[PDB]
Parts: C-alpha cells; structure tokens; sequence
C-alpha cells in the first residue's frame, strides 16, 4: 500500500479532525440541529454527540485511519462513562490549533505544563454536593431533557434514602404508568473465575440459599495448586459437621492453572453435589494495591468471613473461625448480589461501616477531597446500599424503550454527582480555571520572573483564555449575551459573579442563582484526554497503509 | 461512505418532499389523477393517499434516506388506521414551509405554542354522534365512493342494534347476492397453543357445554413443566368433585416445551376422555388487563405464577356450565347465564367510571381508547357478513370496499364527527387567532408574539390549502382568482358536493370526517415537519 | 403583506445593530407610528427622527415608489425577448 | 422597491389582483405626497438637515443656514472659490 | 464582462495580497534574496523593494484589479519619498488580518481609533537631528549599502557648510574620480505658467542678466484680464526709464484666461524685444493657503520686489516701491534658479531671515516640533541654500549611473533625516509606539474602565503587540538573537534597553549603541497609508470587470 510523509500527512490530519468537529459541535445549543443516521433499512434521528462520533464513516483508508484515532478513546474505550464525548472531540481541536500556533519542542513542553497546573485547579473547584441538598433536583432536570416528573422522582428516591445509596436496575414495562420495587439487598464486586462453577456449568446466574465464605487476599497460581488440595480436603475431611454448602473461595485473581485444579477437587467428592451446582466456587474482584485490599474487608465482613494472607492458611482452622451463613446470594458473572441479611449480620455490617466512618472523622479538611477519603466513602456505600427495580411504562414500544435510557442518564448524572462534584455549568467553570491560574502566576512574586517569560511573554497565557471562552460561546451565540456588541467578552468581575442564560425560561443571571451545572469527572476527563489526542495530531508526520 | 453537511443536507430534504408531495395530492379532488403501481409482472392501478405513499422509492441513498422520515411513520407504523396518510403528508409540507419562513429557536418555540393550542380547539370542536342520529348515513356514503345500497344496509346494521355495539367480520362468499349472519355472542382473543387439544386432534373447532377456566399470566416454557404437573395432578386427585370438563388453562405464551408436557398429562388420567376431547387446553393470547376481562367472562381466578395452581379452593375454583367455542383464530362465547352477566356488567362499570375521571386531552389518548376497547370485547355482538359479485376481483374488492365502511362508521361513532372540505381546521385557526386576541388579558403577549410577527396570519393561509385542493377547477373559484373566506363563512361554511353539483353547507349537504384521523395528521404533521426544518446532517455509512 | 414590504429598508439600515438585540427580529406596532424608534450611527443613541434629526427629500423617496412600480409592473408581466 | 414590489406581483398572479396592487399603491403615494413637510425658509429645521450633511460641523451649518433666513424673500444662488487666508470670506451681491 | 460577489471577491484579495506580500518581504534580512525582472530583451537583476512592487503583474483581469490597490498606492503616487513601499506592503498585509479576526463595524470603529493613537507616538518620538550631530554619518552608512567613502563625503558637505543647507544635483561624468563644483547661488520654487513665455517659445531654460520683478497674492483667472492690460500699459508708458527687462510677474496661480491675455500684451510692444525674449513672464508657485502666502514673501526679498495684494494695485506706483535688479538669474519649467546675488541685497535676505529666526526663538518648547515651526525653518532655507554640482565618476558607463543613483539616494536620505526626524531602526520604534499606547491608557486610571473594555478584554491589544514584532521579525530571523529559545520574545526591560544585530560586524546591542536608524517621515506615512489601504480590502465584496 502507500506511504503518506511530510506535508500530506499534515494536510489530512486537519481534515479530519475539520470535519468531525463541525458535524458534532452543530448538537450543541438552544439552535441545536439534528443528525439523520441511516442503519440498514431504517432512518435513527437523534441529538446525541456520542451517536453521532461514533457512526461517522470516510471513504479513502488515509481519512479512516485518523478518523480512529479521534472518535474512537472518547467512544470505544468509554463504555463506564457516556458524557462528555462532544466536550473531548471540541478540546481536542482547540488545543490542536494551540499546538500548531506554537511549535517546537520547547514551546510543547510549555503548553502541557500549564494546562497540567489548570487541570490542578479544576479538581480544586469541584463542590462535592451531599444527599440532603436540592441542588440534584437542577442537575436531574437538566439531564432528563426539560422533564419535570422524572427529575422529581429520581431525586426524592436519593433525599429519601438518607443514610443508604441506592442501586438502580431498569426494565421494560407494560403498563403505561411506572412501577417501584425497592428491595434490602446489597451489591458485591465479586464474580466467577471460571464459567464452569456457575449453574449448568456454563456462566449461568446460580441462586443460593446458604454458603460458607472464606477470603484469600494473595494472587493464586500454578504455585498455590498444592495449598488448595490440602486446604479443601482438611475441611471437607475435619469440619464437615459445621459446614453449609457451597464453600466459596473469594480471592484477588484465579489463574488457569488454579481454577482446574479446582474443578478436579469438586470431582474428588462426587456426594456433595446438589443438582449439578457445584460445592466450591472460587471468586475474583478487580482492585489491584493496598488501597485495593480493604476491599476484600468488606467482602469478608458482610458473609461472615474470615480474612486470610497466605492460602495454606486453610489448613489451621476451627469452629471459631469457620461461620456458614443461611442467607440467600445469587452469583453472577459481572457480579454477585446479597439479598437476605438476618439481624445479627447486619449489627456486623453497621459496626464496620462506622469503623471507616470513625477514621474519616479524624482526618483533616484538605485529605477529605483526597483520594483515600473518598475511596473509603466507596467502601461505605457498598456496605450500606440497596437495590431498586424500576419497570419503565409508556403509550408504545418505542416510547417505553426511549424513556429507559432517559431514565438511565438521568441515574448515571445523579449518581456520578454525589460521587464526584458539581461545577457551574455553560462552559463557565473552564473559564474561571484558567484566568484563576493565570492570575495566581503572575500575582506570586516569587515565581512571577520565570511565570512571565515562559507564559505571559510568550503569548501562550492570552492564548489559551481564548480556548476556555469556545464552549460558552457555542451554548449562547445567537441570544441575548451576545446582543449589545458583535462578541461578548469577559472581564475581571465576572469571575466573581458569572453570566449565562437558561434557555428554558429565558433569563439572565449566575449559575449559581439560576441553577446549571455539569458532573465534574465529565469536564476533568474532557480536559486529559483532549490534551492526549491534541498532541499526538499535531506531532503525527508519517501515515502507513499496508 | 459519504457525510452530508450545511445547505446540502437542507438541499436534499427540500427535494423529496416536494416530489412526494406532488404524487400523493394530485390524488385528491373532482380532477383526481389516477397513480400505475408496477408489482412484479402486473400492473395496479390506483388513486388511494396510503398506497402510493408505501410504494414511492428512490435511487439515491440520500434521497431514500430522507424518505423514510416522511412517508413511513404514516405508512409503516400506522397499521390500525389507515385513513389520514394523505392529510399528514399535506400538512407536513405545509408547516415546514412556516419553519423555514420564520427561522430561530425563539420563533420555534412560539409556531410550537400556537398551533398546540389549535389541536386543543379541534379536540373540542368534535361532535359526539349517537348510535340512532341520521348522520352516520352521510359518513357511509361518501367512505364508500357514493354507494346507495352498501350505506343503507351498514348503517341499518348499527341503527337495529341500539344498545350494542356490533363486532363486523367480513369473508369471500359464492353468489351475486351477499348474505348476513347474525349472531348473539360474544368473541375472545384466546386460541389454540397446539392443534392437538382440538377436537380430533388436527386443530378443529371444539364446542362446548362447560367448563372450568384459569388464567395465567406468565409465559410458559421449559421451566414451568414441573409446576404444571405438580398444579394439574392437584385439582385432578384433590378437586374432583367441583369440576366440570375441560380444564382451560388461559396465558400470555404456551412455548413447544410446556405443550409436549401437558398432552402426556392428558395421556396420565384416560378416564376423563370422553369422545376423544382432551380434558386440559392451553389457550395463548397476544396487555396485562385483557387477561382480567377474560378472567370476568369465564368466572375464572387471576393467577400470577404457574405454582399458585396447588393452592387452590372451591372458593377459587369455579366450574362454568354454559357454552363454548374454541377456535385456531378465536373463541366464541354464547350461552351466558343472567347471574354471569351481573359479574361482567359490573366489571364493565369498573372500567367506564376510570374513563369518567380523566382529562379531556386524556380522552384522545391509547389509554382511553384501549380501556373503550375492553369494554366493547366484554360488552360485543358477532355479524359475519359473506360478501358477492359477478366475478372474483369484484368479490374482493367490494370486500376493502365493506372494510372501509366499517372502519369508518365504528371511527365515527367512537372518536367523533367534524365539517368536511377542509372547513374544521380553518374555524379551528380563525377560531384560535380570535379568542387569544379578543381576550383583553393576554391581548398584549399574543400580539407581541404571533399577530405582529405574521405567524397568525401565515397559520390562516395555511388552513386554507385543503379547501383549495378539493374545490378548485369549479363554480367556487369562478368569481375572481381565487376564493376568500371571511367572517360570515366560519359561521355558515360553504363547499360543493361533486356528485351532485350544488353549494351549501357541509351540515346541510353532509360532507364529514373522523375526528381521531384529522387531530392525528396535525399531531403528526407538526413533528415531522419539525424534524425536517431542524436536520443539517445526513450519515450514509 | 404590503405592510411587510415596507420593513425592507428599515431592515438593511439597522439590523446587525442594538435594535434587533432582544428578539430575532424588530416587528412594528400601532404605538411606535406615533413614535418612531431608529439609531443614530454616528453617536450611538435611540431615538425618534425627529428627535435625533435623520432626513430624507421627499420628491426622491416619492419618484422612487412611483418609478418602482411602472418598473415592477413590465417585468412581471413580461412573457418573450427578441434578440434580433 | 423594484425588487421588492416585483415578487408582489408574482405572489399574487392574475390580471384581476394586479389592478387591486396598483390601486392600493396609488393611494399610499397620494399619503406620502400629503405626509411631506414644504419647509419654509424662516423655518430652523433646516440647521437640523445642514449638521447632518456637513459631517457634524457646528461652523459651518450656522452659517449657511444664517445665508438663506436672512434673505428672506429671495433664493441666494451660491458659487465657490479657493481663498487665501485662514478665515472664510463672503461677498454678497 | 463578469460580475464577481460575495465569498469570491473576498477569495481572490486574499490570494493577490498573499503573492505581493511573498514577493516584497523576501528582498529584507541578511538572508535577502534577489529578483531577477525582464525588461524587453535584457535582464535586471535587483533587491529593491519598490522597483519588485512597480513590476508585479497578472494574467487574470479580477486578479490585474486588486494589485492596483495594494502596490499602485505606495508606488506610482509616491514620487517624492521612493523608501518606505516595503514597509507599506508589510503593514497592508499585517493590518488585513487584524480587521479579518475582529468583524463588525463596531471592532473597526476600535481598532482604527487605536492604531491612530500609536501615530501620534511615533510623531511624539521623533528625535529632531541637528546639522552638527555625527550620528548623520550612521543614517548615511545604512542607505549607502555600507559604502565608507560616499558616507563620508556627503557627512562632511552638511557639516562644513554649518549655517546654510545645500542643494544637491548629481550629472553624469567622464573620469574615474568625482568632481565637486560649489556655487553660491539659491533654488526658488517659481515655474513658468506657460511654455509660451520662455526662450524658444517652447518652455525651454531661458538664462538672465537682469529683471524687474513684482510679486502679487491672488489666483489669476478671467476676472483679472483688464487689471493686467491697465497695469502693464501703466508701467511700460510712465516707469520705463528705470526699468529692466524682463517685467517678472509672480503670482499664486495663472489661469489660461489670464496666459492668452498677456501674450497679447507682448505683442503689443514689439520694441522691447531681444533675440525672442519675451519681456513679460507670469511665474506660479504651488502653495495654498495662509501658511502658504509667507513664501511669496520670500520671493520679494529675494527679488528686491514689492509685496501686492490686488492686481490692480500694478497702477498706483513708483520709483520708491519699483526695484530693477541687474543680477543672474534662470527660469525653469520646474524651477527658477538665482545664481548673481549682490552684497547689498544679500543684507536684506540676512536681515529677512533673522526676522524669522527671532519668531522662532520666542515660541514654547512643545510648538518648536510643530508644523509652524519646521515651516518656517523651511523659509529659511530655501533663503539661505547652496547649489552644489557633483559629478560621479567611475570605471565603466554602467558603474557611473548606479553611483549616480546610489548617490540620489544617500541625499534623499539626510535631507529627510535633518528635515522631519531619527527614530531607532530594526523595527524597534513600532513595539516601543503600541507598547507604549497600551501601558499609558491602562496606567492611567481616569480611563482605564473604558480602555479595558475596548481594547484590553477585546484581545485587540494583545493581538496589536504580536503585529508590532513583525519586521524585527523578518530582519533578525536565522540568526544568534533567535538561537537560545524558538522565538524571540519581547519584556518591560527590553523597551528601555533595545536589541538587535548589525549584521556587518556581528555583534549584539542597542540601536543607539550600536548605530541603526531610520527616517521618520517614511515610518509614520507607512502606518498610515497601510491602515487606509488593509481597510478598504478588508471592506470590499464586489469586484467589476465591465
């Protein structure tokens, strides 16, 4: 095939990237248009910026090729996170046309520095909002397209909840009014090692009413092969009085060379088999660190487990250390969920989480927005949550379908809200980023010499302020903002109290007062990954097609 | 593949329905054209809205793209009616012309407001005939392209029958001459699971003189043929004595795997055979409370799961002795005792009094109209109608032609009845424009927003293009070049009756239409022409 | 549809300007006939033109209608062009 | 108006509507034809219509303003020439 | 012929801009390239940017018409001044996209409100040279093409002559060496008004050794025919006896009305006669207004001739106001040239001019840099000037006529320094005008809210500073100021003590330290012909060709 060097590269590259930014950007604002996807013999009309980056096709090998590389991080690797896809492809182009407006490597390393020091200020800024405040009702409005029931039911399940976090699973309905079903049942990260322990012996959804749980904290391999046999056959051997079936081995990760000695283990002791479900299961949790063991903790806690470092651990144990529950669990392949929590377990489970609540307490104002607090706030919610079954309703098919994925953006905002932060929306909170850090610079005499040169001096400081101010331009060109002369722009005491307008009633005042506001971990990742991407167009010369 | 974007898009879109738009319209009026559908190897010739909108195609990917948009929700998804395809489309044409006219988001959102508040007036302007009113003749005649004797015998059928509504099936017959059944009974959705529980076991049609129904509501497969032989063997040995043959067992979904099950539980007890009639029938239907009013004909139980069989009492279970037929495509229902019908009618009331406390915009809606649905199955007639003729294309067509009639007439007498000739939404528009502005509170803001800005004026030209469309080419655009209305019109409209040749009054000649069809197309209109004015993208790939 | 037509130059002269700011578009009233509303562009103030002082000759403006017209009538109601 | 009154003409087709366009036209002429103010000579209006067509100039729309009100009686015909010094020079005949 | 509108016409100016601003900008650095121009069948072969502008032609009509816009301007108007077309052309370009990134009529109203205020900086800056001061010699160096012996030559003939300015003609020689010829003789800016009137009746250069001249005010026209006949006949019939030939009428402007009259007049008396001569001439001078009359008056002094108001003043005279001299003179086409002057009338020049020069020495500090007062030093000059002839030699025909050249320019060059200015050179005194413009309007706080908003927020200040840079740009690129980093950048520090490169020698320091310099009259015109200019193209949305 050929081979695309030089000028041509260059020239592709700023193409593509052309392209892709005007179809995605034109979803954006109150003169918001529409995309028409054609798939198969049918016609998808919609508004949405991920739908549209990921369906948009070139012709010619050299324009796909690029093509994967801009879509494709903010749309095919972002699975957990839907949002912030138009924010990431919009940065992208920006910092590109930043990048080629000041080349040189050293010019380059300048740029990322600063940019690195406003992503600094951004997780600084986020508001970490809690359950009781009304301020989710905005973001639940916001999110579900102008809807006034749905944002109002969504957010009293969260005010009504105090205390508990709620899971929220969605299903397709029959009537045409919605249906609650709220359940005391908890949800655990662990999941099957190997297919072949699960129901039918083939990934399936087992449901049990009685187990015996012990958890390993090591990595098991070919190594631990021999530590299993002796630690299985001591307690199917020894402790068989005081056991209910099955015994579950819940660990970091299962290796292949572990889970089919375990497989043989079960043939061992063909008695204990109850209709096909096999007596022991090992049971992996994707944490990884130090930070990550704790979370075995958890785990250990709620199926009255005893924790355990080394697998031959298993040898040396008793009456004492050994507990099998009579509860109900259902195992899964994604994960596993509790549902039946006697009293006496759950005096277990409150005491532990006030255990991680006490440490929390003792800690300082600055590391209660660091990452172990809020790590610790994630191990809270998984020991004290419930399920809850939503079965959506509507007149159609197509209208019950359509109103189940507004109902799961409106979970995934208010979820990621109270988990993250919040910032002042309309492209507001990436303006005061900037003019803050580059204020703090130039203010601090101290660094404010070398600030100068490299930043101020340069013109890369006034650069980039022109960069923050694109998205708000697109949400509010064409209104009242931009009225008195041909372009609005900012000044020194609109950071203090910033201007927008809600599209919706039709008025002028703060974000703060009228009430917009965006997810935090939406605009930060927008931000690293626009910078990734930017950087790699830019500094591309070479483009192989064979 | 290729990505369309900016004035190419709107280039595009403004073309295919232009072309879709001159097809379909040159249809309507005294100077109908007629449209030559190629299918195969034969030809169809034709001058039916909903036809030649399913059959337009395009070359180009764009093209057909854009066509699906504007044709297909009104062709593809509306199988229930099929009358007001060519209205939509009309209409859809006409309000993206006042988008494009009036550009910007503000401006949207106030064509938006107004002509909501227009579709509000029309749901009010519909006039709820009786069953006895004259009016339905009028309906039967022009839905049957001026039939004299098809419209005398429908409207007879339903003005004899005061007090129940007739359910009309329709079949090929043999004579010239058609033939009329009548029949005091009532039909249910319920059939046959397998052919083999019928009589003669080759799915025939089973009658009956009693039983004992139960009515499941989950789909049955492979894990539910335990708990079948665990719920059957339990009335059979227990429940005996309370038992009149055959045991009915009404669902949702009868799957391979439950059947083959149960005809062996047939085959366990061979005693309660009696002339080769299966004691145990699986009865599927394709909507959770049309099972309730299954349950209520049959004095049946509502059971959830397929377990809640074993526990069961001779106050739960109750042994009908009436008559039943069973059918591949439906039962029928006949004989029902005076003590049965106080439980339906009832039940029936139940349901009218739900109707009775909803919103006036609510009444329009599925959830009405299926609840009106329930009612007429509880509370329903059966007429078999064989239809003739001279040949065999002659039988069948006058087959479509009955099924018009039909639809309307039942339409008429369900939704409602609006002045025809495109008259109903001009009073609507005028009506709309003058209460807004002579209402001195809102006076004001409705000046500012749709008087001033030529909105209102532009939305009463556009009421207009129906009534320009059947009535040009004739006596009433003679005068001058063009007819206009004025004040006195809306009071006393003015149209022509092709067949005869007079001007008048739609009430006094008797031209009409059925509200449901004419408040859909603007519903419809208005979406769709929205979605057209708003497109910049078009995605091939 | 005449009182849209009148708009035209009102239009040119002041739109891109601070009187069509709140709305898409400036629309016309019965109050504003007896109070006229433009903008000076030399200053930068709104006014009535009698207030501010924006003038036209009236024997121009009159022979502009009058020469429009005749001029608008022939090339609508014209059907053939000989070349030769 | 040409441009504008032409699609009038096309929006509206048939000799019969043309006739009603020409005669409503020609009524609004008969209002502008009344609506214009014949300014008199002694009338200050003029000063107003001078300001805004010498570029805002507070000199000259004084005095030439000043040339036509105090001949009030007669219509000053008005040559040009280049002087010499700084300040203008008028000679009245 | 076609009509280009819209998108189009915008399209092609951009492209002829774009050709003419490559061709011209490329002649400057030490990295300056060469055009190589065909002129019938030979080849000249230059890096001299107003002769690469004048030659610049297209095959397209649309494309012939826009570079009539941008060179023409700065080419075929500009007679007097030939340097300073370069930076025109450079400014033009600079300027178009300044007016492109900020539109709307209310940006223009800005920018050109701005860019008028660092004008009158540059008029403020202006260091006003005095004939004595060396750094003459540096001015000289730099327009010499670094040549050590003309700079010096032409340094030295204004020093000497301390008191009086010399006028320069250059006439091509025959030797190897130059030859100086020094006369004491003036330049006066008297002309013929009509061929007619000179030595061959064909405007040829008549020489004399005595006249009568009288020097009148007024603009000649029809008007003044029969005060001509009734002056003349006067002053011929009664004042003949002291009376020499030819009668010199000097005047303001002499209409052909006036011309056809007085030729009449010398027909009239064909006695007074001499070998063709006529004895009547009427001379024009091109002034205007009333800083204009004072140099008539300079004319009478010179002349011995009475200062006349009205023609019609030629009749009411005398022996006491009636002056013949009996000197040298010689008239001109283009100008009069006095050579005889006696002792006694240079005593009434000398006391003239120090008449003017006592005005001068009573004046305010501010109003010595003014219009009035460099006038008026204009006056004296022209009344106290040298003619000197220098013919330049040399070694082939070739060599002789571009030293005739290099020479003209040298002249142009100290005359217009000693005249309107000195400002530092290497594109130093345009960053020190805007950065000076923007520091006083934000310093000063009584309109700091309103320069703020306009300017400062706008980013129109900001984007005017990196506009400033743009020849020091061209002129010091590849070389050892651009080395440490990618680009050279501009701080507080560096507007005190400049920095550039005297690509001779090699070495780094201040314009003022180091020698580099220009004229003020050349960069002050740039700027403004370069607004005017990147205005109307910025403007224009219609091109027609018929």
């Amino acid at each position: 095939t050929l081979l695309v060097h030089g000028k041509d590269a260059q020239g592709i590259i700023k193409q593509v990237l052309s392209e892709v930014y005007d179809a995605v950007t034109s979803t954006m604002g109150p003169n918001g248009q529409l995309v028409m996807i054609k798939n198969g013999v049918s016609t998808k009309t919609t508004k949405d910026g991920v739908t549209v980056a990921r369906s948009i096709r070139f012709a010619d090998e050299a324009h796909e090729l690029v093509n994967r590389v801009i879509t494709e991080p903010a749309t095919k690797t972002d699975e957990e996170c839907g949002d912030g896809t138009t924010t990431t492809i919009m940065l992208t182009h920006a910092l590109y046309h930043l990048f080629k407006d000041f080349p040189g490597f050293q010019h380059h390393r300048n740029i990322e520095d600063l940019v690195e020091r406003v992503i600094q200020r951004l997780e600084s800024m986020a508001i970490r909002v809690e359950v009781d405040d009304p301020r989710l009702y905005q973001v639940a409005l916001t999110s579900s397209n102008q809807d006034e029931k749905l944002a109002r039911l969504v957010s009293e399940l969260y005010a009504n909840n105090k205390g508990s976090y709620p899971d929220i699973e969605l299903k397709e309905g029959v009537n045409f009014e919605d249906q609650i079903e709220q359940t005391t049942g908890r949800t655990i990260r662990m999941f099957y090692a190997n297919p072949w322990f699960a129901k039918g012996h083939q990934g399936g959804v087992t449901e049990l009413t009685g187990f015996t749980a012990f958890v390993i904290d090591r990595r098991i391999d070919k190594e631990d092969t021999q530590k299993l046999i002796d630690g299985v056959n001591h307690l199917v051997k020894t402790h068989k009085q005081h056991l209910a079936l099955p015994i579950l081995l819940i660990a970091r990760s299962f290796e292949e060379a572990a889970n089919s000695t375990l497989m043989q283990l079960n043939a061992a002791h063909p008695t204990l088999v109850e209709d096909g479900r096999p007596w022991l299961i090992p049971l992996s949790t994707p944490v990884g660190g130090a930070i990550g063991t704790s979370e075995l903790q958890d785990i250990a806690v709620m199926l009255n487990a005893p924790m355990l470092s080394d697998v031959a651990d298993l040898t040396k144990l008793d009456t004492h250390s050994i507990n099998g529950q009579h509860g109900q669990l259902e195992l899964g392949g994604n994960r596993s969920i509790l549902k039946s929590t006697t009293p006496k377990d759950e005096d277990r489970i409150e005491q532990h989480a006030r255990g991680i609540e006490e440490l929390l307490e003792g800690f300082s104002l600055s590391d209660k927005f660091s990452v172990r607090a809020r790590y610790n706030e994630r191990r809270i919610r998984t020991l004290r949550g419930k399920l809850i079954t939503i079965s959506v309703g509507g007149e159609t098919y197509s209208e019950v379908k359509e109103r189940v994925d507004r109902y799961e953006d409106v979970v995934k905002a208010i979820r990621s809200a109270l988990e993250n932060g919040i910032l002042p929306g309309g492209g507001v909170s990436l303006v005061k980023a900037v003019f803050g850090t580059i204020k703090e610079g130039l203010e601090d005499k101290d660094q404010s010499a070398e600030f100068a040169k490299r930043y101020i001096n340069s013109g890369i400081a006034n650069e980039l302020m022109r960069l923050s101010t694109i998205q708000h331009k697109l949400l509010f060109k064409d209104t009242a903002l931009y009225k008195e002369n041909g372009s609005f722009h900012f000044n020194d005491d609109w950071l203090n109290t910033p201007t927008v307008m809600n599209l919706a009633t039709g008025e002028i005042g703060t974000p703060e007062g009228l009430g917009i506001y965006d997810t935090a971990y939406a605009s930060i990742t927008a931000l690293k990954g626009g910078l990734q991407t930017a950087k790699i167009l830019a500094t591309t010369k070479t483009l192989i097609l064979g």
